[PDB]
């Protein structure tokens, strides 16, 4: 198995995926050797996907390749923990909207060269690891754009539990494209 | 338990860490009080340093009250080191007669608890630390007007010093010091997260 | 009979007053004889108030009359220095919490029949008589309540100044009620 169209998780080149769409537009997402995936959208509803790990935590993440968007895209280290129920994202590149939009915003962390604003935002019954529920969402997002290098997720983690954005149990963790009512392209190599 | 003490130590008293450093020079009295207090009285002192905080630093807000009086080189600082590598660091609230550290090493700014400080990285050349006799780097965190007592979010400090290339090891002890020098003075220090 | 209810100094049965209230609830401060006053709050979020001198110092005050809470109000001599700013309270009684609270006990002082035990605290960006400022206050409590009596106020600053609780120069300095998120009353004559 390649390209894939439909919501799934999965092994592929020693490397955990995970691939989600609500359906709306098309997006084709396909497994490459080893960490790598690439991944092209148009006119999509929301999708987002990537490789990485089953299990998160703190783990410096190495990734290179290309990404490229004419709406609103980002790419972004991806995770859920479970007790609580939290979705997360160290955003390093975006489009015609850096998100989250500058709403919940926390404070900084300095990570891997880079300087990263922090917010916290909500989802009241949205799709989930665990369903309709309600949970948090925790941000970084590079003040610059960059396409390429290293992400110590401790840094992030540790910077997010001292604005008092306290994560679970981890659940999975990748290297992920994302598309919210745009068209675009990406091709990414995850390792450790 | 002990309460007033005069020689380098360090334990556990109120349910917080101290650690109280002098050289022996002059005189200098730190007094273990209820909780996160401690006191300190110093006279013709050579060199001394401690306060009352954690075994082990990290990203933390640190809330700290009290009173600082110096008639010569003292300051008022959250203070603490980290192995591999090797630092002694200092965000300086308050100070005496002398601003440390004199200007040398200035590497930028960072907005942190309500004041603009100055960052500065300096060398101390075969030296007393925490792994005895060695070399390592100073970092410095200095408000450019003196405040006595409120909150030190220490990751602002953290954060600042990294994008200036200045890179903390693992934590080791964590406190709200009071440091004097060739000086004299007291100061009264309660310390929370 | 002359009752206000906005924050405000003055003169008054030639005496000065102060009386101050963040808003919060309603508190009635009234104006009576000479150097009688006469408070009534409920639901208050914070209130100060009473008679005595627009300039501080040592002095023998005396005062008498009664003072009654549901909760945490006090009767305290009260007063402000400036060079430096200082604000400072001999705590003759309270309600059901003894300031302030054993934060930062120096010691002890006998005075007008009573022991006191002596506290410094600080107050950092805080309402004051110059605006938003840092500041120190002295605290004298009485070790047992007690409503009427005299306060001769060098007794405590010289206590004060041993511990090293120096004081500035004198604004206004006045027999107080105080309230904190409490109801109650109080009636209090002052005089030299």
């Amino acid at each position: 198995q390649q390209c894939i169209t439909s919501s799934q998780t999965g092994f592929h080149g020693g490397y955990f995926y995970s691939f989600w769409t609500d359906g709306g537009g098309s997006v084709s997402f396909c497994l490459l050797n080893g960490g790598r995936y690439t991944s092209q959208w148009s006119n999509v509803g929301n999708w987002v996907g990537g490789k990485g790990w089953q299990t998160g935590g703190r783990r410096v993440v190495s990734y290179s390749g290309t990404f490229n968007t004419s709406g609103n895209s980002y790419l972004a280290l991806y995770g859920w923990t479970t007790n609580p129920l939290v979705e997360y994202y160290i955003v390093d590149s975006w489009g015609t909207w850096r998100p989250p939009g500058g709403e919940g915003y926390m404070g900084t962390v300095f990570s891997d060269g880079g300087w990263y604003d922090v917010y916290r935002t909500q989802r009241v019954n949205a799709p989930s690891i665990e369903g309709i529920r309600t949970f948090y969402q925790y941000w970084s997002v590079r003040q610059q754009k960059r396409v390429g290098g290293t992400i110590t997720t401790g840094n992030h983690f540790d910077a997010w539990a001292s604005y008092g954005m306290n994560l679970g149990t981890h659940n999975y963790m990748v290297m992920a494209t994302e598309g919210f009512q745009s068209s675009g392209s990406s091709d990414i190599t995850v390792s450790d």
